[PDB]
């Protein structure tokens, strides 16, 4: 995904906040929506600078400076919906895994069969 690159050596445990992005699920079929306009005049948000940006995934949280990322992560918890939602960052991580094949096999037997036959007698009766 989108991010921006930072000497991860210069302290990679403190995965510096850069993005935030704020998930919807419980949200409801509200969280097709989001009225930029109203969204501007709304919960927490104003408090600090920050992009917000519409999105099917929920919010993009976008802010111009890591302090008030950082700000707004330790100390600006929003409450949309009557919802509290906390700030999530955008980080990745790669996962070394590996999942190997397997076979199974089922147990099989003849069906069996009729063999042909050249002769053939029947009962003759009339009534």
């Amino acid at each position: 995904g989108p991010g921006s690159e930072a000497t991860e050596e210069i302290a990679a445990l403190d995965q510096p906040f850069e993005k935030c992005f704020i998930p919807t699920e419980a949200l409801g079929s509200d969280r097709e929506g989001l009225d930029r306009t109203q969204l501007e005049r709304q919960l927490p948000f104003r408090n600090y600078p920050i992009k917000l940006n519409v999105s099917k995934s929920g919010i993009f949280c976008q802010f111009p400076t890591v302090s008030d990322a950082k700000r707004f992560y330790e100390e600006g918890t929003v409450e949309i919906l009557n919802r509290s939602l906390p700030i999530k960052p955008v980080f990745e991580k790669r996962n070394e895994t590996v999942a190997p094949a397997e076979r199974k096999r089922r147990r099989s037997v003849s069906p069996g069969g009729v063999h042909p036959q050249t002769a053939a007698v029947s009962a003759l009766s009339r009534r």
